[PDB]
């Protein structure tokens, strides 16, 4: 007899994690009526209220953004956060914009998914100061009136006169028990030809080199619209440096530290958005994509009759997160599903595990 | 009764093509003697003798290479070739050395197979010249006493005197037929410190540039070993520019075109190397990495008894290719099935269609 796959992320072993908000936070004041997981899951999930694993990327605790030391192992993982950096936010560092930084929310989420299929651990780490240079100002933004906070990762930083400088950071091989065979690490820019400041229009740009390594940016064009832009990157432990051009420079002070383990496994993604009198984004339907990740998106709008306001408890997601209280055998787009021969329905890519066949070919 | 599966590539569907080299080009005089593929399979691939993608990607007809405007279309697709790039060659531009050419090799071969995970039609195409400039000198190879070519694609430029140039190039939205919903351009730099030339050390650097868009490289250091180190990019068609940073410069002159399904279906590559009396390389092996492709490995050396010579009719990868015969209705590591209830050992993933389960767990 033909079994339904249950719509929603699953586990075929003991050994998967998830990662998480306020909506799989036990230890948030509101639980358990703030949660779209069951209880007992939790334990499993790494999860702050209010965080996410993109803003703790860029930000320590302050000016709105509450971060976290987002730190789990699975071979299989289930991600579901990224709401509480939604255009809602109404961020915005230069002239971006929202979109802009939905922009960078897809870029950093389609290397995490990426990154987090080939690794088991994935742990949020701080790394060491590089070495002093003086005369310097940090950068800041001109958004939202000057009240907009420049990530502290990577740290943007600006020389009093044009200087030759390169300075050394460090990409550690572990922390804590954990291997950082890669690392995950940010290089943001501001765009838009030369940079006014204090009458001067200086071109902006800078590197992150080694002697196995290049990534960089410049430009000296006539001033225009100015962005913010961030590229994610996937870094060898080691030893690097951070080049100016002369008048700008960034250095990482984060990085997502990832082992590696030799069988890939695509990552499930469920939705992460508010109630619809909120601006959400599909960044993770944009960033979740085959073959790397499983998508599960939400058909319905976010609604929670019983949870403990109108943006946590949804009736959807805890109807399909209930599919991780059950040893799966098989992992797909279409849902999760037990040991069984056939299916109710074609069982599609990317999946893993042991998976029934469609019973209409047979 | 449980089905073994054939190692080696297959399809599920009339829809798939082959690329390749003269191991599956029926225009080569020693056919069908040369052939490691059936010979009534021939007209499913694209193929010339002493010719790859990733030469084709570099260079023109001449010194040495032998070019070919690869094209094909398939929901599926075989890659078997690269060998006619491999150490074996003795190729290197500057310092860079064989080694150096693996992993460019490795480069373009994982992005090429990623690309086309997503793609159905890829090819190779020739790029409208970009806006005149003048007074200038083609790059040049120290590499074998300069005798080396440098490749034709990206073309690499050289101001006779320090320069502010930005220049455009075109990458179209389609090629007689096939739709180019993205490309595949290279972006070759050499490293090293600032570069000597007539005992002047000039800053090496240039960027592709647009107002979506930017790769570059710089570098102003000591002088040190130089290395011809080439990106692989995936772009999307539009007007762009090369912009200079004084002395050097370098735009595309062809691309692989490719059009997009939304459907991805991991690429299927068979190992392509040597006799075991030339110098081979793993970069396929490297290179056709889970989840995107599927690696079907050579575990005996090039053996080829009633090939036309012993590097043309391999053993074992004819009996690997008699798998693409058959109308299969899985595609996996371990081989290609018919639609079958159990299989003899575990299907793993990166794999396609309807797979069999393992009858131990039954
Ligand atoms: C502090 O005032 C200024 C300055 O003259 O330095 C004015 C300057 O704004 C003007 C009036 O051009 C502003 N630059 C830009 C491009 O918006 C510029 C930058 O916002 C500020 O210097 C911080 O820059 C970076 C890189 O973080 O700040
Ligand atoms: C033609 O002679 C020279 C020159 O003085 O210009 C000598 C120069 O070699 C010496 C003696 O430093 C060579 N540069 C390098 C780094 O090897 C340099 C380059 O090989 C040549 O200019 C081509 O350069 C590029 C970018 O293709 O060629
Ligand atoms: C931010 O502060 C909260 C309490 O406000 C604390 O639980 C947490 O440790 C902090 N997060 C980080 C990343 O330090
Ligand atoms: C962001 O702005 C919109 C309207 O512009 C508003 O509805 C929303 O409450 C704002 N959010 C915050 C957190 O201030
Ligand atoms: C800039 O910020 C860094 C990191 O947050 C901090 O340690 C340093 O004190 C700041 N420097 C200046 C000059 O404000
Ligand atoms: C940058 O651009 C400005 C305006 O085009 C020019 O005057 C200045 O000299 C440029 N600087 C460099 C280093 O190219
Ligand atoms: C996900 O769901 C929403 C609402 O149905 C839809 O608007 C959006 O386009 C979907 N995105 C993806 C990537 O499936
Ligand atoms: C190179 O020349 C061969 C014959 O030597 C010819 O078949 C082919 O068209 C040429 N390749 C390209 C890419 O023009
Ligand atoms: C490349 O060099 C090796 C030994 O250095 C030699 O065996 C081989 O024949 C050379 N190949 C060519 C094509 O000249
Ligand atoms: C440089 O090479 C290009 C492309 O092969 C060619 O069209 C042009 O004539 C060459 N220019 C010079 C100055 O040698
Ligand atoms: C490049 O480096 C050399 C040697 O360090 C220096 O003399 C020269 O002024 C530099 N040029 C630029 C544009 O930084
Ligand atoms: C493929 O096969 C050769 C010979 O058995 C081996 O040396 C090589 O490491 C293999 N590489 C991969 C990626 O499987």
């Amino acid at each position: 007899k033909p079994i339904t796959p249950h719509y929603g992320p699953g586990h075929i072993t003991p050994d998967w994690c998830g990662f998480g908000d306020a909506r799989s936070d036990c230890g948030n004041k509101h639980t358990p009526k703030s949660l779209d997981i069951p209880q007992e899951l939790c334990p499993k999930f790494s999860s702050r209220t209010g965080s996410s694993m993109f803003i703790s990327m860029h930000w320590n605790n302050g000016s709105g953004f509450d971060a976290f030391d987002y730190s789990n192992c699975g071979v299989e993982k289930v991600f579901y956060e990224g709401v509480n950096f939604s255009p809602h936010r109404n961020y915005t560092c230069y002239q971006e914009g929202s979109s802009g930084w939905v922009s960078n929310k897809v870029g950093f989420y389609s290397k995490l998914y990426s990154m987090a299929s080939t690794s088991r651990c994935i742990k949020l780490i701080n790394l060491d100061p590089p070495t002093n240079f003086t005369n310097y100002r940090n950068g800041t933004c001109v958004g939202n009136g000057g009240t907009a906070k420049m990530p502290d990762n990577p740290q943007l930083v600006i020389f009093d006169a044009v200087t030759k400088l390169s300075t050394q950071f460090v990409l550690p091989n572990s922390s804590d028990g954990v291997s950082c065979t890669k690392h995950l690490v940010p290089f943001c820019y501001i765009d838009g030809g030369c940079f006014e400041m204090s009458g001067v229009c200086h071109p902006f740009g800078y590197y992150y080199e080694s002697p196995s390594f290049y990534h960089g940016f410049y430009t000296n064009g006539t001033a225009g619209l100015h962005s913010y832009i961030c590229d994610y990157l996937e870094m060898k432990p080691g030893v690097y440096n951070a080049t100016t051009f002369g008048k700008f420079l960034i250095y990482p002070t984060k990085s997502y530290c990832m082992d590696t383990m030799n069988y890939t496994v695509p990552v499930q993604a469920v939705q992460s958005i508010w109630s619809e009198n909120r601006q959400s984004d599909d960044a993770i339907g944009q960033a979740c994509k085959s073959p790397y990740c499983i998508f599960y998106n939400k058909t319905k709008p976010y609604l929670a009759p019983n949870g403990a306001d109108e943006n946590h408890g949804d009736e959807e997601v805890r109807q399909m997160m209930q599919g991780l209280l059950v040893n799966s055998s098989c992992v797909s787009p279409q849902g999760s599903t037990p040991l069984a021969l056939y299916s109710s329905e074609m069982i599609y890519i990317p999946n893993y595990g042991s998976c029934p066949q469609y019973y209409k070919l047979f």
